């Protein structure tokens, strides 16, 4: 609860099931992401490191990912005990994955280091995204 | 290169009578070693072709663009 100079109170949350990622990309088109880090040290509630939706050509080259804690869109937590029941009910969900890609064209990632995903997958495609090119990222590191 | 507008109409004559020219296409590409794109957004294209490769471009590769943009 965050305390004003004249003594006023502001709840610093906006509902108990609040998340959140470290970007998000809606609507743009020949985006270019060289080097850099997506990460989230401190354990924050995260729906995925990078969101993208409606994009034509994101191209991700050499970042480096890592340190995610997954939540669904609702503010499930995707643990191991339940990872099954998770890719049942939340399909269609915008979520459970490092890198989320909904319907975004000429998607590209090349072979960067990933560790510590505590989500279900590492890259996710959804809503027609039909012509992306996966480059060999390190292997077997989420659920 | 002559200066004839490359329309829909004429399409197929182009193609006819320009395959050795240095035109017809966004991108063109001649005695080339290593040419390399990836995969970018392309739109609005009034030409022939997208990408044309000639005079011994041996070792090209092409990466997924937006589909269908040119002529």
């Amino acid at each position: 609860t965050y305390k004003t100079t004249k003594n006023e109170y502001i709840k610093v949350m906006d509902s108990v099931n609040d998340v959140g990622c470290q970007a998000y990309f809606q609507g743009l088109s020949n985006v270019q992401y060289i080097g850099g880090q997506l990460s989230g040290h401190g354990s924050p509630r995260n729906t995925s490191l990078a969101t993208i939706t409606q994009c034509n050509s994101f191209i991700i080259y050499g970042t480096d990912l890592e340190d995610i804690n997954g939540f669904t869109t609702d503010g499930t937590a995707i643990t191991a005990d339940n990872i099954d029941t998770i890719e049942s009910n939340y399909l269609k969900d915008i979520s459970g994955a490092a890198i989320v890609v909904s319907s975004c064209l000429g998607f590209k990632i090349d072979s960067p280091h990933i560790f510590k995903i505590k989500t279900l997958s590492t890259i996710k495609l959804m809503n027609n995204t039909y012509n992306y090119e996966i480059g060999g990222f390190t292997p077997d590191e989420a659920l």
